[PDB]
């Protein structure tokens, strides 16, 4: 079809009830492991098991982020550079969504709850296996709201990478003024949400800070996540796909 | 109880800007060893102010000497990041490291690795300027850093409460800024939203840095010092 200018951008022109049907119906599938439970547990099947169920929802995710108001605007090219940057904060909300009626443990399907014991089983693990309980109970705690979540995974998105465009041409500083229009009509949804919810003005602005400051924290455990997944790529427990890094790459 | 909880806003926005550090002029031939040593001889005089300026962050004083180094621990680049970032904003294109310190992005390149790095805060400080961020607001975002950035890593629970308690009051004062700045209650709310999602870069950037500098072979000399002036030596 035709791709529109930013200003007419179907982002813009949605209500803040319109946004959160959209990224609603955007929501991917739930995916159940596919693995032997008779297998020993160790370092390589539980890595192995997570690699298999982080490769499928990667699909799903390109095909949620085609989705999200907003995403679509911008060149091939941004939006690969977004998911680049984002793809592993996006794994890690969703995990720590789902795990929030579960203490101690992590859903990582709906057949596949671990907890910080099985996490030690593979080395450098643990330490960010309590990071992601820690914040799962911290939106528990929130009461964080499936509306609320969804807005929170779709700034990830839109925030994660905007920085690192250079502003070396014309076209990435039309793409950061898109992605900040697009992320001022979220913050408007989740005010929105928050005002629906009966909060009073303050208890608005507290709210929002609040969860933002929580995007600062699973910025922090992908950053550690990535270091900990390049360990396990030295030990050929998890793949490399160094092709699919050198294309990215160039 | 806490004198940060029983101010005002008005009354936190006086007591961050009273609190703000001086400004260093570095003092510290010319590789990437000599570059490393520049940047570390002005980051190492820094942190001595650094510590003296936590300490009058409201709230701070109220937790446990223990508490209060492991958030410097996890928050201390990304302050020194944030000034710089701040520093650099009337600079494009350069990052103000000091007074006599301006540095271009293509300086970078004589440490490996570290332009990357370089073009992270540029890229901050273009987005700052482009908000026409305000020293207020600043000030406000600097003590978030440091309430904020290991929290989530620690009567711990009424420590963690307390430090979201001072974490809500920052957040009014900021709200309170923009209110009185004229922005509609849309604008204010959208503002907060931009000004606290730069906090992830900026905790990107400290990951990356911390990273960098693991790489490059790099305690500053007066780490003894930032105990004491802790009492936590
Ligand atoms: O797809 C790629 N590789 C294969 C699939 C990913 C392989 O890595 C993982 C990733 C996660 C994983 O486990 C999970 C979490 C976790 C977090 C922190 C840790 O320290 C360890 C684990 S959290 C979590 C949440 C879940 O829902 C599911 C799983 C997990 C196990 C392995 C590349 C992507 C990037 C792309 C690029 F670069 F082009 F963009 C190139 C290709
Ligand atoms: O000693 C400790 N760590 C090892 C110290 C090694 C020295 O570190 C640096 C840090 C920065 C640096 O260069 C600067 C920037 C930069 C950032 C990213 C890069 O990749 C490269 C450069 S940015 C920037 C901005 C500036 O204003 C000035 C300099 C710089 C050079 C060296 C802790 C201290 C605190 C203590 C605590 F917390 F308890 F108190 C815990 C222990």
């Amino acid at each position: 079809a035709i791709k529109r200018s930013k200003k007419n951008s179907l982002a813009l022109s949605l209500t803040a009830d319109q946004m959160v049907s959209a990224l609603l119906d955007a929501e991917p599938p739930i995916l159940y492991s596919e693995y032997d439970p008779t297998r020993p547990f160790s370092e390589a099947s539980m890595m192995g098991l997570l690699t298999n169920l982080a490769d499928r929802e990667l699909v799903h995710m390109i095909n949620w982020a085609k989705r999200v108001p907003g995403f679509v605007d911008l060149t091939s090219h941004d939006q690969v550079h977004l998911l680049e940057c984002a793809w592993l904060e996006i794994l890690m909300i969703g995990l720590v969504w789902r795990s929030m009626e579960h203490p101690g443990k992590l859903l990582f399907a709906p057949n596949l709850l671990l907890d910080r014991n099985q996490g030690k089983c593979v080395e450098g693990m643990v330490e960010i296996f309590d990071m992601l309980l820690a914040t799962s109970s911290r939106f528990r705690m929130m009461n964080l709201q499936g509306e609320e979540f969804v807005c929170l995974k779709s700034i990830i998105l839109l925030n994660s990478g905007v920085y690192t465009f250079l502003s070396s041409t014309l076209k990435s500083l039309e793409e950061k003024d898109h992605i900040h229009r697009v992320l001022d009509k979220i913050t408007d949804t989740l005010i929105h949400l928050m005002a629906k919810a009966g909060l009073t003005l303050q208890q608005q602005h507290q709210r929002l800070a609040q969860l933002l400051l929580i995007l600062s924290h699973i910025r922090h455990m992908s950053n550690k996540g990535m270091e900990h997944l390049y360990s396990m790529k030295c030990k050929n427990v998890v793949p490399s796909y160094d092709l699919l890094l050198e294309m990215l790459d160039a």
